């Protein structure tokens, strides 16, 4: 079993602890923990391409699609290995994050360690928008908050 | 070629960007960049094992050894993956820093992506320092700042 983390800190009051955790290699990952700050409701989730920090989530650069497919979120085939759906931030703004991702790794060609986990303004429209835009990232609106995917114990 | 970067922070005023650039499996890796904020002279300088930082730089973990051997310079034969040559501050408190080092790398069995870059209160002896701890750590003191070594454009 593989393990990782993340700290996601932004330019407000956002901030953030997120596990993972991946039994098998090619295996589900485990992704769990929590993020205050946030207003109440849906809000995107994504892994993006660089663990590069340097102008903040700014640096980050797009989805991390390494397969070259459009953006979505249900369906395993038809995302972005990024494409994390939305976390749900209950009526106090902090979401408890819990899922299981079959798309995402931490090893391999899928492997997100070294990239960057950003949570967003708004919802992730998971493709389904109604506009070019959707299909490529969803509408998320600005990046919040966001840090580098490390090794853990 | 492969890319990474590590944008370094911590609880005080020190902080830095450092970036590294590979051009061939195996083959030496370019560290460069600059970090502010530290007293005047030499400073460690320690890719440790875990991109934890969620107690700060303390769960970064020891230095990286996957190799099992005792703490050394970087010139030696003898030495940690992690131990890279000190930063050396000017009187304004910046190491502009400029290295090649052919043990880390950015795949691999001593890939770095995803461990921490941490910067210290003192030099790194070199092991050859008068104490037992010497060959253990380098007695380098505090870790001033870290970040997560990530993927780079
Ligand atoms: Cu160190
Ligand atoms: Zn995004
Ligand atoms: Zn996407
Ligand atoms: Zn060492």
């Amino acid at each position: 079993a593989t393990k990782a983390v993340c700290v996601l800190k932004g330019d407000g009051p956002v901030q953030g602890i997120i596990n993972f955790e991946q039994k098998e290699s090619n295996g589900p990952v485990k992704v769990w923990g929590s993020i205050k700050g946030l207003t109440e409701g849906l809000h995107g989730f994504h892994v993006h391409e660089f663990g590069d920090n340097t102008a903040g989530c700014t640096s980050a650069g797009p989805h991390f699609n390494p397969l070259s497919r459009k953006h979505g979120g249900p369906k395993d085939e038809e995302r972005h290995v990024g494409d994390l759906r939305n976390v749900t931030a209950d009526k106090d703004g902090v979401a408890d994050v819990s899922i299981e991702d079959s798309v995402i790794s931490l090893s391999g060609d899928h492997c997100i360690i070294g990239r960057t986990l950003v949570v967003h303004e708004k919802a992730d429209d998971l493709g389904k928008g109604g506009n070019e835009e959707s299909t490529k990232t969803g509408n998320a609106g600005s990046r919040l908050a966001c840090g580098v995917i490390g090794i853990a114990q």
